[PDB]
């Protein structure tokens, strides 16, 4: 029966599946259709046939296991695709449209209905399938009747009937936030049109409406760009991408009801756009220190899960108009450009998706110029993005708070991100893939780069936690300079550090003082553990004589400067010891699985081969104290040291600071309110992180307090001296 709410249907089809704009000469589109063919001929040839039974795949039989329903009606979604394919061979199949009747039959009978409880994880009962069951009804709606297909969509209103809260039918129930909320919208409208009720669409979409307003706590997008899920965790990159993925499907459908959504509730799509995500995409990658567990799925690293930002990007910009639509359509396209080493059409799963970014690159008329210099001090989740477009080089810092969890082990996803954010450091450069190709299941967890820890042994078993302290912070000067730092204490409290950093236009600096372990066991800092590339070797110099790394552990006392020297100038790396450090450093390859960390995943064994730069601190009161210089030739890197000789102003349990003469900036790091004058120039009278920058006879003042997490008047911080 055939109105407004099928009109919405055909849009939405023409959105989740796009058979509309499918042509056959379109070699992206063509392999796509190749790669739902396959699927449909796996599952037709698979499939229990015969007296009634038990299950429908073997593969996924266990009903307890919840994500075994989403999985089978996701079968079922993929030869509703196909047998609305006019190109393909299932096509009008009739073996196809009763194999889906009988399957959604089935399933209505024997595994998922109003009866039903929730048995085991609830997205799966409430989002997973309820999405897939909506998919199949909306493809094939002229294969059912209204009758059907409100018998298979009553089990989505007994376990999401209120458009405002996600869990209502437990014994444990919560309020949609976030994605979720966005979740919600694309279950609820969509059984909404195919139920044909229209108190349901719009309660739903006045419920997604409030996904536009900022938060000041919880779950949602900050004024700072930051984006917490799961209570505090930092996620713009697993449920941030959920949420813009989410909403941009549903706006075209949305748009076109009788209760459309403001152009000016709007404008907050594109904050998010500029502020949250683009800082965390740097050459086509997105940042592992936003995606929570999702860094532990062989099928989601960095590159691919930045395609779903992307898509849903082109399609927000496709909704747009004049000079919005250019901007977003360009953002899209020279990150796409800057990426060689992942094809964006891997992740990219519908016709329409192909579409729109074909004509997105092929369009003379958008612009594609490399991205500029910045710098995002997401306070509000304790991480920091910077990236500077001189050199080529992205840096993330991933921290946590008392405001913050550490690493999200749940779902048995991320077994091992115990050190994940204890001042865990990124370097994005020349190398692509660098966190890729299996870096996740390989890396030494215990040494992940940049943090200060004891060698004890971890249990996967273990969970998340907050910081003790509040002191976590940046502050940011401008879109090339900032101060950060970490009052750090171990996930068992045997070890201390005042960590620190000081970015720097196109150097970073480590500081920790106050080092401190009660334990038995060794304390060290990694300097780094970085993948290595067979096909670009590294020639190793220590204080500028070449070394030669071994499996086994060298030590390197009276070390100045390590440098890592590729034939691409873009994958350098120097490391500056302030005062000479007594170091050591090894070169292995390094095997685990998936399955190690992710218990859903792949038990094959991957391998990599790694460098690891470690300092041991033997003593109470240690101290380390170098600067990173990517992206620079042996020649500079010897140059730059020369002009940093003196750059170090402090290290110590009360303040901590780094001067760089050539661009007349300081970084300071305060622990206490006692004055502390500074290169005979200002003092500086707080407790807080400072970033400086003398211009002639004045001084800009980038002063923030990470406990109160408020910046303060000039005259209460600083005074000319
Ligand atoms: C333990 C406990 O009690 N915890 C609670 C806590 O509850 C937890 O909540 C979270 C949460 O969601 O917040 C739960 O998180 C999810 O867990 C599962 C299981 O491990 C993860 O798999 C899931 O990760 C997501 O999984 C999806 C999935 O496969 O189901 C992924 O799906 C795909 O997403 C695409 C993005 O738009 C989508 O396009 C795609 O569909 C296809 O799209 C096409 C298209 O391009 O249009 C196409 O045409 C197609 O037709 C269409 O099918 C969709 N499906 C597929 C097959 O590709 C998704 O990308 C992936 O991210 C994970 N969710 C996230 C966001 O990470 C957790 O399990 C719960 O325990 C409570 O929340 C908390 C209170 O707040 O308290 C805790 O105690």
């Amino acid at each position: 029966v055939k109105d407004t709410y099928t009109d919405r249907l055909d849009d939405w089809n023409g959105i989740i599946a796009g058979n509309q704009y499918y042509d056959s000469k379109n070699d992206q589109m063509a392999k796509l259709n190749q790669e739902l063919e396959g699927k449909v001929a796996d599952s037709l040839s698979s499939i229990s046939s015969q007296a009634d039974r038990i299950y429908l795949w073997e593969k996924f039989s266990n009903y307890k296991t919840s994500a075994n329903l989403t999985a089978t009606y996701r079968k079922l979604e993929e030869m509703a695709k196909q047998v609305t394919n006019p190109s393909s061979r299932y096509y009008q199949d009739e073996t196809v449209v009763r194999t889906v009747r009988d399957s959604m039959e089935w399933m209505h009978k024997h595994v998922y209905n109003s009866e039903k409880s929730i048995v085991g994880n609830a997205a799966d009962y409430e989002i997973g399938t309820p999405r897939a069951i909506n998919n199949t009804l909306s493809l094939m709606k002229e294969y059912f009747s209204d009758e059907e297909i409100k018998k298979y969509t009553d089990v989505i209103e007994k376990f999401v009937p209120d458009p405002e809260h996600f869990r209502k039918t437990t014994d444990n129930p919560f309020k949609a936030l976030g994605g979720n909320l966005v979740d919600m919208g694309r279950v609820k409208v969509i059984a909404g049109l195919l139920r044909k009720d229209d108190q349901e669409i719009s309660s739903t979409i006045r419920s997604i409406e409030q996904v536009f307003k900022l938060v000041d706590q919880g779950e949602g997008f900050y004024q700072d760009g930051s984006y917490i899920d799961h209570t505090n965790v930092a996620y713009t990159g697993a449920y941030g991408n959920v949420l813009i993925d989410g909403l941009s499907q549903l706006l075209p459908v949305i748009q076109k009801t009788k209760n459309p959504i403001d152009k000016d509730k709007m404008q907050t799509m594109y904050h998010w756009i500029d502020k949250s995500f683009a800082p965390l995409l740097v050459n086509g990658e997105l940042m592992d220190m936003s995606r929570g567990r999702s860094i532990s799925r062989a099928n989601s690293e960095g590159h691919v899960a930045a395609v779903e930002v992307l898509r849903g990007i082109h399609r927000i910009a496709d909704m747009s108009e004049g000079e919005t639509k250019q901007r977003l359509q360009s953002l899209v396209k020279t990150i796409v450009q800057s990426d060689s080493y992942y094809d964006v059409f891997k992740n990219l799963k519908t016709y329409k998706d192909i579409s729109l970014m074909q004509s997105l690159l092929s369009d003379a008329g958008v612009a594609s110029v490399p991205r500029t210099s910045y710098l995002s001090a997401f306070n509000k989740m304790d991480k920091t993005a910077m990236y500077n477009a001189e050199k080529g080089f992205g840096f993330g810092l991933s921290l946590f708070s008392s405001r913050t969890l550490n690493y999200e082990h749940m779902n048995k996803e991320n077994k091992r991100g115990w050190y994940t954010s204890d001042g865990m450091f990124y370097l994005y450069n020349g190398d692509l893939s660098h966190y890729s190709d299996g870096y996740w299941p390989t890396v030494n967890p215990y040494k992940m780069p940049g943090t200060t820890e004891t060698d004890a042994k971890r249990a996967d078993s273990d969970t998340g936690k907050v910081l003790p302290s509040a002191f976590v912070g940046t502050s940011k000067l401008d879109d090339a300079n900032a101060t950060a730092t970490m009052d750090f204490t171990n996930w068992n409290q045997t070890l201390t550090a005042h960590k620190s950093w000081f970015m720097l236009k196109d150097k970073i600096a480590f500081l920790g003082s106050n080092i401190q372990n009660t334990s038995t066991d060794t304390a060290a800092t990694t300097i780094d553990q970085r993948k290595l590339e067979s096909s670009n070797p590294y020639k190793v110099y220590v204080n500028d004589k070449e070394a030669s790394l071994t499996e086994q552990e060298k030590d390197y006392p009276e070390t100045q400067s390590v440098f890592l020297e590729s034939s691409d100038s873009k994958k350098n790396i120097g490391y500056f010891f302030f005062k000479k450090s007594s170091i050591s450093m090894s070169k292995a390859l390094q095997k685990g699985a998936w399955k190690d960390i992710n218990e859903g995943q792949s038990d094959k064994e991957v391998e990599n081969e790694f460098l690891t730069i470690s300092q041991a601190h033997k003593q109470n009161g240690d101290s380390y104290g170098y600067m990173l210089i990517p992206n620079v030739d042996r020649a500079t890197f010897n140059q730059m040291i020369k002009e940093l000789e003196s750059s170090l102003i402090e290290n110590n349990e009360t303040l901590q600071s780094v001067y760089d003469a050539k661009q007349g900036v300081w970084g300071i790091v305060k622990y206490d309110d006692s004055v502390s004058t500074i290169s005979n120039q200002f003092q500086v009278l707080k407790r807080g992180v400072y970033t400086i920058r003398k211009e002639g006879d004045e001084y800009k003042i980038a002063y923030y307090n990470p406990e109160t997490q408020e910046s303060a008047p000039d005259q209460e911080v600083f005074k000319k001296l």
